[PDB]
């Protein structure tokens, strides 16, 4: 289930974080514009670079904190607020997050592992609703 998936992801956080983030950028290439220092780099280039790994791991760490604090895939209002009020997220709309979660769910569906992809789809939908509520356009 969802709790197990959090454990799975945390167990190899840097690998999943990189793989899912790359799946996101490659499926939605226009999104790479928010990441000016990743423009013009292959997947293996980016994997070579500690800063790419560091960024992505920090993102997914927080994502797993928010997921673990959720009840039945419903995130806390407070966690939504953190994500909306972070300086780094000042130019984002809910669609940016929507894209990330579609990529994550598609990754899970493609993985051949028994991820609870339906729960991640719901968690993403709930988080998007909560960001919108916290003031995100
Ligand atoms: C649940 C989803 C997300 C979480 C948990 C999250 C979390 C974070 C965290 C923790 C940082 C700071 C990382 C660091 O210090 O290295 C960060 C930075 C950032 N995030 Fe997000 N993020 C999310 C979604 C997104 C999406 C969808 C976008 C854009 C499509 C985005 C764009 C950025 C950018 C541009 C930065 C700054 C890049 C940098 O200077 O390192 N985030 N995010």
């Amino acid at each position: 289930g969802f709790k197990q998936d959090i454990a799975t992801i945390r167990g190899d956080l840097r690998t999943y974080a990189q793989d899912i983030f790359l799946a996101f950028l490659n499926k939605y290439p226009d999104e790479r514009r928010y990441f000016k220092n990743y423009v013009g780099k292959s997947d293996q280039e980016l994997k070579s670079m500690a800063k790419f790994g560091d960024h992505t791991e920090k993102v997914f760490n927080l994502m797993m904190e928010v997921a673990d604090r959720a009840t039945d895939c419903v995130p806390l209002a407070s966690d939504a607020n953190t994500l909306v009020q972070m300086k780094q997220h000042s130019s984002l709309t809910t669609g940016n997050f929507e894209k990330l979660f579609v990529a994550l769910v598609e990754y899970m569906r493609a993985s051949g592992q028994s991820f609870d992809s339906q729960s991640w789809d719901r968690f993403g939908k709930n988080l998007v609703s909560a960001l919108s509520s916290a003031g995100m356009k």
